[PDB]
């Protein structure tokens, strides 16, 4: 009863000591950068509340060597300006307008918000995703220029863990910081995502699931990821990732089971996004008694794999927070039929033969190292590099 845990340790999960050490380094580099950002823009300093570290690495759900995560930079509009969040005509997306920005500007603390409308708002004082992204990109560029550069446009930052190199580029809506040890070893990429955070009173009700932790996780935020829709720039995504992280925590077999299924997905059906698997497990959490997660890893894996296949076969994975959004509604029936048939064959092949699981989860090259006793995760990303 250790086959699945052994596969996970040797071929799936970064050792937790290295997870923790890389997080301490990365979080310190980013605090230095965000503190410098505050020196470059009083409006950013006024808006800034906190950061949220987003992605599978920080959820404990990353398969293999971690490569990137999102720095969700949470900005807060003063409630005196009367922000109003409305559920949009596209399930899962919202609009945000301000009903009293002028009254806030007439307050003493509103002085630093003199350019907020110009920088962030479209017609009728709607928060605009494109304007927000352009504002953050400009601020990041301004900040990068004030840092010491070595080599060719490589920033050098120091902290209690040593000296680090920051490279940057824009491959999407948000700037990416590539963070490396000064000795050359790459650590991780970080996307700098400008978000707006709200208190529990603003939680959407029209077609949305209620907050499971309104006392201890009261806040949620909106993310400038658009769904063609009109009006352009008004549609914001909701992030309930802070609540999702609590839902998946303290559940023993759950995170190994998710990663085993994600490993299977990477090998046999990359057509399915990782968040769709995460979403299936949110539904399973809601359906199952809490004791389910204390069963054997084999039983949790086999049972959730079967239920995952039923979602795929049904061709519907409802967005956990707004059920009218089918996360796989855009995938073709033929594709989903083939993937469900694939998974059904795998279930039959491993049903009564747990020694066949590794044959389906691992590439042939990984399987050879598996049989030979190798551990490819032990040194996948040492927080203290060998140099
Ligand atoms: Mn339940």
């Amino acid at each position: 009863e250790n086959i699945l845990n052994d596969i996970n340790k040797r071929f799936i999960s970064l050792p937790e000591e290295d997870v923790r050490g890389n997080k301490q380094i990365l979080e310190s580099v980013l605090r230095t950068f965000v503190e410098q950002m505050k020196t470059q823009d009083p409006l950013f300093k006024a808006l800034f509340r906190r950061v949220f570290y987003g992605g599978s690495f920080y959820d404990g759900l990353k398969v293999g060597k971690p490569e990137e995560f999102d720095l969700d930079i949470l900005l807060h509009i003063p409630i005196y300006a009367q922000p109003v969040l409305n559920e949009s005509n596209v399930p899962g997306f919202v609009w945000l307008k301000l009903n009293n920005l002028d009254g806030w500007l007439r307050q003493p603390e509103g002085r630093v918000y003199k350019d907020f409308r110009k920088k962030f708002l479209a017609d009728n004082d709607f928060l605009d995703t494109g304007k927000t992204l352009r504002w953050m990109e400009s601020l990041v560029q301004k900040t990068l220029n004030t840092l010491p550069w070595v080599n060719n446009a490589t920033c050098e930052l120091t902290n209690e863990f040593g000296t680090f190199h920051i490279n940057w580029w824009k491959g999407g809506p948000a700037m990416t910081l590539g963070i490396s040890h000064s000795s050359g070893e790459k650590i991780m990429d970080v996307d700098l995502v400008a978000c707006f955070v709200f208190s529990g009173d603003k939680w959407p009700i029209n077609g949305y699931r209620s907050n499971p932790f309104p006392s201890t996780k009261p806040e949620f935020f909106i993310v400038p990821k658009k769904p063609p829709v009109n009006p352009q720039g008004r549609y914001w995504s909701l992030s309930f990732q802070e609540q999702e992280r609590v839902l998946i925590d303290n559940k023993n077999r759950l995170k190994p089971a998710v990663k085993l299924i994600k490993k299977l997905k990477e090998k046999t059906h990359p057509n399915i996004a990782s968040y769709y698997i995460k979403t299936v497990f949110l539904h399973i959490i809601e359906q199952k008694d809490q004791s389910f997660w204390n069963k054997s890893l084999r039983e949790v894996f086999m049972t959730t794999l079967r239920e995952y296949n039923e979602f795929i076969a049904d061709q519907s994975i409802p967005y956990y927070w707004c059920r009218k959004n089918n996360l796989i509604g855009h995938l073709a029936p033929i594709t989903l039929n083939n993937i469900s048939n694939r998974i059904g064959y795998i279930i039959k092949d491993i049903e009564n033969n747990p020694e066949n699981i590794a044959k389906h989860l691992l590439t042939k090259e990984e399987y050879t190292k598996y049989i030979q006793g190798e551990d490819v995760m032990a040194e996948a990303l040492p927080a203290l590099p060998a140099s």
